[PDB]
């Protein structure tokens, strides 16, 4: 498994949940990690993120993939592809 | 071809952006887009999205996926999953 961590969380918050995934997957850009995860670390990160975040408020989306997809990406390079 | 496409691009310019794959994918969450596409189309918003913003800052990653991923989406879903 594979999975891309796409968030919109309000400041004075987001930096604590980016601490969170910076030790659980990749940092590709702003608001967005990715990364190979087991069925158990999947369910921690989640987990987590679920108490490390405010409902009705805040919004993530976790797409679950089988493998690293390929990417174009524009603009500078917040990550070298090689890097992670 | 399916693609979600995650940007971070400075206000005031953003809005800019937004507007432009309002036209061409479907809008997820904040700073977030997917949809179907042809080769063709597929160019065409990375073509305009080339000018439409501005390189050495902004950062647009564009995954490129055979058909619409799972997904797992904590809090406020910013859009119902058959709303699209």
């Amino acid at each position: 498994m594979y999975i891309v961590v796409v968030y919109d969380v309000g400041v004075e918050r987001v930096n604590k949940v980016k601490k969170f995934l910076r030790m659980h997957l990749n940092w590709v850009q702003n608001s967005v990690f990715e990364g190979e995860v087991t069925l158990a670390e999947f369910e921690r990160i989640k987990e987590g993120l679920k108490k490390i975040i405010d409902e009705n408020s805040d919004s993530v989306i976790i797409y679950k993939l089988r493998s690293m997809p390929p990417r174009e990406t524009l603009g500078i390079e917040k990550n070298p592809i090689e890097e992670i």
